[PDB]
């Protein structure tokens, strides 16, 4: 494919492991890509993050993501996100000389860039997947389209808005997709994504279903409106997520929204009934209260002994909630769309889209 | 040595390594271990939460922290703290079923108990381990002597207080050592630690000497009291520390402090002056907020290029102090003692003193 088309790899070097995605892609008379097509995907563990920064170990590990893919002499982009921004400076910077050397050192990969992008550059590639995927980038918009990203470290919300000299720059980002000038407020909260947060309520009993074995030895008693209040003093008044998000919303309304990352996961299991890949946060709310914060666990866990996210439920309906509700300022009833987790949608298209 | 007296390993599988410590030690006539020594310490990396719980990768761990030891046939403890407190504990079991089979399959070891334990049962034995080598556990008290962890995922606090059937059976230990009942307050606040609190500020400008670049791309612009206000927010509005131990401690006062963990490494360092092992909350924050919140960054590190947590003091030097003075109600003023980390105390000590 990549002697009929142009070729470019994107390596999302993320917090539990690295895929690369090697997509084929045309150009239209814009300079945009158009007819993107993922022709090859390797995941490999655990995260760069997590390795030893020395030559053995990234070669190792650069070696198995990479020398088994099926094309010589494609442009490489190399982006790690939350996992390694949660790393000191100096720390990725050992990995950074040792990736660069790597590469210098063969030629079947052009590497263009290998960095850790800001989360507000993962929230403009996230919003560049999304509405390519919905095909929502060729015509001349007239509905506004938000895209939340409920990740494992941070979490990405992103919506158009007029370019506003009152607000940082690094929360602002301008581009022209299929011929349109497009302005947009980026933000991530770095901390507030679902597996660092949960780190601050394992000993929540309002958090667990009923008798759930908490690590301090105390026992579950759920109550999601408990637990999305816990949840929502982190959000509120620690990351001032209300006050900075809930005001620009207020002046530049979002008429579709869209959520990537575990919410879609969530909402697709076995335990929570949506239909039409939406949801409503009340109906989150309620559901995850019913079905796992007041249910007994031993008997739930004897119904649904194979999904391993089960137990933490009643948390993650309570913080997605805590998060979109009491946080950016939707209405409890307003639809969100997710993607199907079966889709394979990805922020990487984004990354197509934007620098090939 | 274990000829001559009696014997037991500890493993301490902690975050970022396991570290297996062999002692020897005397009974007296009270039963109570005495002439506590450390004959064998060997620790190895990553932690063990980090690695496949299979039993190839779990044998070769455990082999290589074990199979060295000179010593034939004594009682081991396997004690994991917050890493794997923070692991759900469906994954947990995968771990201690092949960590059980592994010391099924072998004699050198007697294994007794291999589990993750609780952070107050954690607290217990940095209060143990503390005042045994203070030698204040021989004779009849008379001063209260307060124990502080400041570990990397989580923080104990512990000090003496009459049984209250108003809290928690959890947070209270009764014990009789060297002839002399005990009773404690225990605490514990997961996520709390120096390591996972930093993911919620890492974007947090106030947090940072001037200039220092943050992962979003914004520049540090450091204030010690902002910072500490900030990290204030976590410890009292998200894990309620102020509620929870202020009014005990102003009902059953401590007149000596000690501190473990990071806090000794930081007044250990170049840039903090502090002298005899201790230090009052005012002066690190006041250190602190001159010698790294308001210091260009680039200037402070070409002068301590080699100290990797120097970036990092103008928020650990606020969260202390947000810790303490905010969250515990410890006046600014009070000495605090810290254990010198030269000196290589380690709670696994307290293990030998309550469970040997
Ligand atoms: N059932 C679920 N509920 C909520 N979040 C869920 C979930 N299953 C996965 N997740 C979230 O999505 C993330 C990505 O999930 P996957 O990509 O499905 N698993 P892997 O690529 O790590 O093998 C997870 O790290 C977790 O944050
Ligand atoms: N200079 C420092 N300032 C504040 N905290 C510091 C520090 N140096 C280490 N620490 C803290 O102590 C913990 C234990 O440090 P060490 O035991 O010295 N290093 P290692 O055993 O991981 O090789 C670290 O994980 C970090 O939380
Ligand atoms: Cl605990
Ligand atoms: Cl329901
Ligand atoms: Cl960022
Ligand atoms: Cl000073
Ligand atoms: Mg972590």
């Amino acid at each position: 494919p990549c002697e009929k088309h142009s070729c470019i790899a994107v390596i999302d070097a993320g917090s539990t492991g690295s895929r690369l995605h090697i997509y084929s892609y045309d150009t239209d008379d814009t300079n945009t890509p158009i007819h993107i097509e993922e022709i090859w995907n390797k995941k490999i563990k655990p995260g760069f993050a997590s390795i030893q920064p020395n030559s053995v170990t990234i070669d190792a590990y650069l070696t198995m993501l990479l020398a088994d893919a099926p094309i010589h002499n494609i442009p490489v982009y190399f982006y790690a996100t939350a996992g390694m921004r949660l790393l000191p400076q100096s720390q990725q910077k050992k990995y950074y000389d040792e990736l660069d050397y790597w590469f210098r050192q063969q030629s079947q990969w052009q590497l263009v860039e290998a960095k850790t992008i800001t989360g507000n550059d993962e929230a403009l590639f996230d919003w560049l997947a999304v509405n390519y995927k919905l095909d929502t980038l060729k015509s001349v918009q007239n509905k506004s389209v938000g895209v939340m990203d409920m990740g494992g470290a941070s979490v990405q919300i992103v919506f158009p808005m007029p370019k506003n000299a009152e607000i940082s720059k690094h929360n602002q980002v301008e581009l022209n997709i299929y011929g349109q000038n497009i302005n947009l407020y980026v933000h991530s909260f770095l901390g507030l994504g679902q597996t660092e947060m949960s780190h601050q309520f394992l000993n929540s009993p309002s958090c667990f279903a009923n008798d759930y074995p908490l690590p301090d030895g105390e026992s579950g008693q759920g109550n999601a409106p408990s637990c999305k209040e816990e949840v929502t003093s982190l959000m509120n008044s620690v990351h001032k997520v209300n006050q900075q998000i809930q005001p620009l919303l207020a002046l530049n309304p979002v008429n579709e929204w869209y959520s990537i990352g575990g919410i879609s996961n969530l909402a697709s299991s076995q335990l929570f009934h949506f239909e039409n890949s939406e949801l409503t946060n009340q109906s989150l709310l309620q559901q995850g209260d019913n079905q796992i914060c007041h249910q007994q666990w031993d008997i739930l866990n004897g119904q649904y002994p194979d999904d391993e996210y089960l137990y933490q439920y009643c948390l993650l309906s309570s913080y997605y909630y805590a998060l979109m509700v009491d946080g950016y300022g939707i209405n409890p009833n307003q639809t969100i769309h997710y993607i199907p987790p079966e889709q394979n949608l990805d922020w990487t298209i984004g990354v197509v889209l934007h620098r090939a």
